[PDB]
């Protein structure tokens, strides 16, 4: 398998939000004995973690800043970041944060320039400057590009230059819908089979450098690339989940507490509902979906922050007591007392 | 189990078709040696099936015409029918059809008239003209009503009479979705199990006493409901088909022809497409979508009458023949000759 | 008239599906008396056939690739690959395909290279690599792009330029909707009357160079401008096709043969009831519209590949054959034959 | 020809209006030569004029009133009536509406009770309490019935002895569309030819009695009973107008006002635009289509009453001016006026 | 406070249009004492204004035509054109014209060439051709753009260099909306408080050398950023309207007639109803709802060349008569005139 990574990426916004580390790439690093991965951010650490413990052959890392200027910090040492991070990472982080900070007042952002600690060609990767070259028989093409509004500019440049059945993934940047939309391939003169490509994600919670774990979504890929990819990702990210592309999103670090919170709920409702009511699923489902849509109508209707003068938080509570048991009676509780504080 | 038919139905319009006969019918006749069965017609042939073949314990016939004008012709014999069914019903049904229609002249239209050939009480059923005690205790209620709108008022006299769990059955005149709207039962104010009933259909293609068959909805009843109900209709009617409630309309007398065209089409360019090109389910179904919902769309814009203006048939000859192969080259040489007959 | 060709194509496609050759492009240059025309292909069949049969008395052609590696194959006889496709193309296009895809498999791809046989200014064309200059007083400027989405930024660059009520046609790459949305021009500030373009399109079914007709996408240009295109299109390719811009991609040949199935079961069907049961349109097109709209929406809901898990084929039956009169009976029999070998 | 009036109305709410008079019943009074017509109002007056002026052999009036307490005030003089209306009618009108005023405080409302002047009888109608026998053999049969949610059930009680191809006529008190669900016919199990039905509307501004003219809705009749039913109003009404039965509702006497001021805009500013500008008319209908559908929403999203403090009034003024040439000449002035005394 | 202008703008449609002048540009010369204000257009005009007149400290202007041919017409003297636009512009505006059609014949379009006659360095503007530095440190960022479609590809080289809660303004050639989406950061991986950005409108009604006033766009913006904004305007422009964001088409110089017109009927249709009838203004809102509606619909469905043949001018006439009261009785003369002209 030949991995093409689009997109190195840049240290500077990771250091900048204050409150990331390294601690995932440390403990690739001391699985399989290679220091250097201990620094690496980004997905110069997702393809180390690929080609260090999930087989894949052959990296090679495209992206503009390689003529101009890619910057390697040299001023920590692997060792002591790998320690650092068995106990305590900010034994450390907080020199790394000031020093990337520093650097990035004058280096250009990337494409011109970029920040990292690891150079991928340490790493047994080839490096080039040319999106069209690296995708040349690439099996996965893993694209990491800002906002997706610039997408199709440097996606059409080598679009046909992928192997047909390529897995490509797409950054958090793009919605799934759009970034497959660059690729579709709809009417045709000549009835020639179709050059289908596998459109998903491969993408991490916060960042790779710090957490495993890896996204991947499904609706615009075969069922064999998206196993094919979950197993990867199981192997290389330490997990992996499946899930509906349009859920993306709403699983990121800024939405997920909210669809958390949300599904805990439609899942204790339903399980109240079926196991100890003794009503069949779809009697869930259908209270469910009228309560979700209404409630989500309310908000968009008044705003969020209005909610409270046309809907009393009180006003919830008599009934809702009618439903703790079963499931929902965990998390009634907490609910109850929230509205309650919130009551007019 | 208990059914209760609610509507016995009247055979004026079957014999004015000038197109039915008695051939179900009497095939059940036979098969369980009650020749009374064979000038059953409607749901009284159902109901017989279902006694006779498929263990039916009780069977009770409500419907207001048991008090008014019911009328049992008794000009024909159940052995001649039978006999002349056996090669030519061509024999006798010209002399039923012409009395039925003499009859019919002067005959109230039901509910105050209704005309039938052999008592339902004489095949065991009870009958009444209550509904309410007719769907009391009942497991299957077949209900065999007039137009959709009128079924509100009846059915809302009995609804709660009904048993927990029955199924119920709506004639055609009603689409599932409607008539599963008047059983709905949404919000409440005491938690208790809700009395859940199975909405469905035991809908026979043409008249049921002229052919087996049976069409069971899905969408609206349990699993166990429609496989019970499937089971049952196998046994009484010859065969059965579960199919989701929205395809009834599509496949009734009136419409099958052009579902049957269309589907035969998607599915033999799907099977070109996977099989003979090689490319994904997903593939095909992309160009189907924009194509049905396309030329759907034409027909809706200018009228079914004016498509051939806007889209001249023979504008599509050249470009269909790229798929000649494969399943599609069963159904193209036909599509050809009519479209080369139409273009302009 | 003068006509702007934006983008001269590459042959290498063409080749590369091993099914096309030069059947249409040796008529024209027979026809003409000029054997150079019988291997040109894409846009440069349909300027030679627009300037030689249809009075275009201006051509320019318009590509980046004339300043990088446009590439003339001279290895064949024009007058050859005219004898060969008076019986058997096949007699020659072998070599042809192979000489391309060997020449293919090291020339850049189109806009840094292509693949022609007979150079456009050897037809009397001027040749320019400025889009804008090339559109300059064009009263016809046909666009021959990539994939939509990086049509907005070529369009862009000459959009200015276009000659006032000029027809600017697109390629198939990009749905007509998408194009004039490039082009329309909404909101001002000023009241002066708008330049108004003509969109529309002059596309070929298969490649031009093998066969004739054209298709002219209706719904974003005056009445005038389509009958000018029509009546060049019926002098320069032989037949045209005048039709609703939103049917396009229905009918290319990816999908035509779905479309075509399709429409020849709406029209069958509308003529046995308008014509032996005596209904009016309008009763074909309500029971029509549920039909196609339901067995679209199974199809989006279960999959294409999953419809008959839902919908047996074989309960459409025993209802299809109750409007078997009339047109409909040509088409039934194939369509009963394929339910019948598909029925669970 | 046979006409079916049901519903005979009650002269209460005109009288309690303090606003119509009998002008149209007394000039069809004076045409005829029968003055008995002068004080008919509502269907009666409409029965009359058809058959008197339109040719139509037989009328028949149904309503349960005329077996409950139809009321015949006889304290008028045909003639003085048409002597009042000759040029003053408010010499007369005020003695009527006291007299139904009093007659109607104690008078039950219909179908209980009915006011009337001239029993039809004396105009030559049948008169019946029984519907289903009035609609026998009617080829025109106009209802007049309550609000439109009690119209399925009187109307099911005569569906189907209605004479196929009748056209049959709705009041305002129910859209097209949903009278038009009354009697659709969609799904059957016999393919005869369905007893299609032609609805319409016959419904004149303000009351019948008062004014001349009617209002004949499109779209769910065949084109050969509009125009037979056109031809009948304008002999019988005075006037008639044809009209998508989407637009009954708009032009009646409460909403007319604003759909006029609305349309007198299109029409002026579409002309301006292509009469004076030069522009294509669908250049007018695009910025037409913005123009008007988001001055909608905004009401929709503020309410009417909030509109000014969104959209100042004020903030038209200046780019209004703009097109002010040609036809939208003639309506700015009062609307800058208008405008200019709103501003904030 | 500091004020990037992004696009200068070129006068060569405005001086082409034959009817634009300097009188606002002229006045604004005047107030402050700085003659060469007088010849300024577009983006320099409000610049000139913001910097002289709404106490902006710092002002640049960036556009790729001042490395290209930026070209500073110096035949005109400033005081010459003042003192015409104190009584008639028409003394010198055709000769401005005639030079700047003369220089528009050769002068490339922009961003290669630009028509300017003050440039802006002489008004204490910076100038650059970097939009990048341009923006640093910017809080308003005013940008002039062509075409929508063209804009992301400018706005993503510099957006990200944009600081925190600046307002940013896009010009008409883009919906707000999509100018919105090109800005709109949803999704991340960090929680980090959003650098939200305050996208809004700052858009003069026809050119603002001719014309004070401003247009500024809500739902995009926190209400600090548009009350920063509109009293900037009243200071800068003369006068300021803020309005919602899709009102911003309709408000235009091509549209405003229309809008105008419908919403003086609106609110004169609204006032009668509540006034005089004394109904809530939610009747009124529900009926003018519907009328709205439909007529628009109508327009869509048959064209708006063809409402006539579908809805007959007459048929308003009778109807609309009967809301002839109130705010209603100033304006329905007018339309009564043109329907009664526009009659069949
Ligand atoms: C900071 C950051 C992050 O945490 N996550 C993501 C993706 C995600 O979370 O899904 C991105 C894109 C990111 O931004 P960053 O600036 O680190 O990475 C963008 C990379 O994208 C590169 N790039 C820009 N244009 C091109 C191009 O045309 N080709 C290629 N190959 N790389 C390109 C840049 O130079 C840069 O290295
Ligand atoms: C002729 C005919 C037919 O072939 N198929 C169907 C149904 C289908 O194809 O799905 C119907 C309803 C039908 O009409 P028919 O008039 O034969 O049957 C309607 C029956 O419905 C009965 N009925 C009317 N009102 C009531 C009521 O309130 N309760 C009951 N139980 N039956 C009622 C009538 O008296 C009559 O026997
Ligand atoms: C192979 C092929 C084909 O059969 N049909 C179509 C259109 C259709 O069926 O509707 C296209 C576009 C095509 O692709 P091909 O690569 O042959 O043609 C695209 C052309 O488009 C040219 N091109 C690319 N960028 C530009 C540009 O900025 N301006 C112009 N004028 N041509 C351009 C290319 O160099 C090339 O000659
Ligand atoms: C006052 C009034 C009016 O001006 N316009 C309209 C219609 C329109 O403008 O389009 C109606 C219905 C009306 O109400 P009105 O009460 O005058 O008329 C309703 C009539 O409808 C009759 N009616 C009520 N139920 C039935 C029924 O079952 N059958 C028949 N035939 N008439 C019925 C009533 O007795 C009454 O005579
Ligand atoms: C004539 C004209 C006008 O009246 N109004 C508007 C806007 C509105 O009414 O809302 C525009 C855009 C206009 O077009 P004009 O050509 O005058 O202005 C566009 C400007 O936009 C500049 N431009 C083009 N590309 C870029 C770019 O990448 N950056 C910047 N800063 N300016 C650019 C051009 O050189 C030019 O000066
Ligand atoms: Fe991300
Ligand atoms: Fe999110
Ligand atoms: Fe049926
Ligand atoms: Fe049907
Ligand atoms: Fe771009
Ligand atoms: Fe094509
Ligand atoms: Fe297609
Ligand atoms: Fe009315
Ligand atoms: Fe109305
Ligand atoms: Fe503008
Ligand atoms: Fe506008």
């Amino acid at each position: 398998m030949k991995l093409a990574i689009l997109g190195a990426g840049c240290y500077r916004t990771h250091a900048a939000s204050g409150i990331t580390n390294f601690s995932r790439a440390c403990e690739v690093a001391e699985m399989v004995g290679k220091p250097e991965i201990a620094m690496t951010h980004s997905t110069i650490t997702m393809g180390a973690e690929l080609k260090e413990l999930a087989g894949v052959d052959e990296v090679v890392v495209a992206d503009p800043v390689f003529d101009n200027q890619f910057t390697v910090i040299d001023d920590f040492a692997y060792e002591d970041v790998i320690e650092a991070h068995k106990e305590d990472p900010e034994k450390i982080m907080p020199q790394i944060r000031e020093k990337v900070n520093e650097v990035a007042k004058e280096l250009p952002k990337p494409p011109e320039g970029a920040i990292h600690f690891t150079h991928p060609e340490d790493l047994g990767f080839e490096i080039t400057t040319d999106d069209r070259e690296a995708v040349a028989d690439a099996d996965f093409i893993m694209t990491w590009f800002p906002k997706g509004d610039m997408q199709p500019d440097i996606i059409n440049k080598f679009i046909d230059d992928i192997k047909p059945g390529a897995i490509v993934t797409h950054a958090c940047t793009i919605p799934t819908t759009k970034f497959y939309k660059i690729f579709e391939q709809k009417h045709g003169d000549l009835v020639t089979k179709p050059e289908t490509l596998n459109v998903t994600s491969y993408h991490p919670g916060a960042v790779p450098e710090m957490k495993g774990q890896v996204y991947i979504a499904e609706g615009y890929a075969s069922e064999d690339a998206i196993e094919t990819l979950f197993e990867l990702g199981q192997k290389a990210r330490g997990n992996a989940y499946r899930l509906p592309a349009e859920l993306l999103g709403p699983v990121c670090d800024m939405c997920s507490a909210l669809t958390a919170i949300t599904y805990a709920g439609i899942l204790s409702y339903r399980d109240s509902v079926t196991q100890v009511l003794g009503a069949p699923a779809s009697f869930a489902q259908m209270m469910a979906k009228e309560s979700l849509e209404q409630i989500t109508a309310l908000m968009e209707k008044v705003g969020i922050d209005k909610m409270e003068e046309n809907l009393d938080p009180g006003a919830l509570l008599g009934t809702a007591d009618s439903m703790n048991f079963g499931a929902s009676a965990e998390i009634l509780p907490t609910v109850f007392e929230i509205l309650e504080k919130r009551k007019k």
